[PDB]
């Protein structure tokens, strides 16, 4: 008469808040230090001990979730950002001549999601709930990551339910681990599948960190029917305001509710 449910309640945590649904994931900025190479590689840093550092600002309702922040190159025709690969020499920009500016300081800008702050150095924390429209697997993905990242699913993974604005857990159970290693890069299309039951809100989290110059975090996700939906999440992630108080909120079987 009834499923059987996922085995050893092996089935993600989710969620049904019963508040007012916005669009969108909230962004929290965190100081980062130009040029550390080592805070970012370890994984109580990027699970929850960023927010011990001091908290920069804030940004709601993001859809676009993508990062992909290009250094100025100052250029005899003015300042222009420059892509990456078209970086040269020592240094120039394709396109642009030789920059006079360095690689190695901080750059101020509003390319994170409009808030002012230092790209090239910077933890943020995007968190909000991810809605299935449809049942099945779903595939989320990085395309590179540069310099530091996790991504999380799933109640007391990312969050709790119903407490979207409360500091971070500690989980360390990553649905994508992007985390620098100490040894130096790691491979791209870097990935994680979550079994997601569509109309449940499954708590989301994402971490990043840049340590200077570029920054490039490109997510998508792979949906049951095949499809790729790549940067704009709109439609997919909202947020929900704490209400600690919603007895009911937490689903921790969405398969036999
Ligand atoms: O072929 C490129 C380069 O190769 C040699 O130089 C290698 C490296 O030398 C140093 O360690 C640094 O200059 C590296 O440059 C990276 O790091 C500095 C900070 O120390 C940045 O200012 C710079 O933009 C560059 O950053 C890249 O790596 C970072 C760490 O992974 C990323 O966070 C960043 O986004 C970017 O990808 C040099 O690469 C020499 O042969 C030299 O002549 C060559 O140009
Ligand atoms: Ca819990
Ligand atoms: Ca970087
Ligand atoms: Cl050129
Ligand atoms: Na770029
Ligand atoms: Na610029």
């Amino acid at each position: 008469l009834v499923p059987r449910g996922s085995h050893m309640s092996g089935a993600t945590e989710a969620c049904l808040p019963a508040g007012q649904r916005k669009s969108g994931m909230n962004i929290n900025f965190y100081q980062y230090s130009l040029k550390d190479s080592s805070t970012y590689s370890n994984a109580a840093y990027m699970a929850y001990g960023y927010a011990s550092k001091t908290k920069l600002g804030s940004v709601g309702g993001q859809t676009d979730i993508s990062i992909d922040y290009n250094i100025p190159c100052v250029s005899s025709s003015g300042t222009f950002p420059c892509p990456q690969e078209d970086s040269y020499g020592n240094w120039g920009c394709k396109g642009m001549g030789a920059c006079s500016n360095s690689q190695g300081i901080a750059y101020w800008s509003t390319d994170l999601f409009g808030f002012y702050t230092t790209p090239t150095n910077v933890t943020l924390e995007m968190t909000g709930y991810f809605l299935p429209p449809q049942t099945g697997s779903y595939t989320f993905s990085f395309a590179t990551v540069d310099d530091s990242a996790i991504l999380s699913v799933g109640g007391s993974i990312a969050f709790e339910c119903c407490a979207q604005e409360q500091p971070p857990i500690t989980s360390t159970n990553f649905t994508i681990n992007g985390i620098k290693p100490w040894d130096g890069s790691l491979p791209d299309n870097i990935t994680g599948t979550v079994y997601m039951y569509a109309g449940y809100y499954y708590p989301l989290k994402v971490v990043y960190s840049n340590a200077v110059s570029w920054g490039t975090l490109p997510i998508s996700v792979e949906l049951p029917d095949g499809t790729t939906v790549s940067d704009n999440f709109e439609g997919y992630v909202y947020s929900f305001d704490d209400d600690l108080s919603q007895s009911n909120c937490t689903i921790p079987d969405p398969s036999i509710h």
